[PDB]
């Protein structure tokens, strides 16, 4: 069948938690990118030294979009691990000046239990606004907005979290 997960943290990708979140209608919290226009994709944070996934993935989101009222839903029981093409991996190399073929990440289903104001792209006041907006998507629909070197790697996150969608 599918093979697109990881049940442990590999060599070469660095820690990292993503924060799969739902709204109301049973939608995913997708957000796009304020360097890559209709550049769509989910909160997701490297972990912090030293940091269980769970807590760096609850931490993370209200570090990128500050989602205060959330609860998580589910959990995938694996590890999503992506790789960077060699324009990205060649680019990060310079721009953010680290060595790694990917991220291993654990997603996470959050379900909102706030308003739309707790949305903010720029973060809790930590780290420097990384999207520029934000939009409700069917698991499929998310699918289409993300890269094909992301499309596993997200579907994965939704078919776990299939019957919370
Ligand atoms: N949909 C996309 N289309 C084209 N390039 C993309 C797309 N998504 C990501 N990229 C490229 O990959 C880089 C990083 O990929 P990704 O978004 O998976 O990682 P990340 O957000 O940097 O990870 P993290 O922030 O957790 O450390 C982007 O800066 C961009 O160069």
């Amino acid at each position: 069948g599918p093979l697109g997960s990881m049940d442990s943290p590999p060599e070469g990708y660095r820690r990292n938690v993503g924060i799969c979140l739902m709204n109301n209608d049973k939608k995913i919290f997708a957000a796009s990118r304020l360097d890559i226009p209709d550049a769509w994709q989910m909160p997701q944070g490297g972990i912090d030294e030293g940091e269980d996934p769970r807590n760096a993935a609850i931490r993370e989101l209200r570090e990128e979009t500050g989602v205060t009222s959330a609860e998580v839903i589910a959990e995938v029981p694996y590890w999503l691990t992506y790789d960077f093409p060699p324009k990205v991996r060649e680019k990060l190399n310079i721009q953010w000046g680290s060595d790694w073929k990917g991220q291993a990440q654990k997603w996470f289903l959050f379900k909102f239990t706030g308003q739309d104001q707790e949305i903010n792209l720029l973060g809790d006041g930590s780290e420097k606004p990384e999207f520029g907006e934000w939009s409700w998507v069917t698991p499929e629909q998310l699918i289409d907005l993300t890269v094909e070197f992301k499309k596993p790697v997200y579907k994965e996150v939704l078919s776990v979290f299939a019957p919370h969608l």
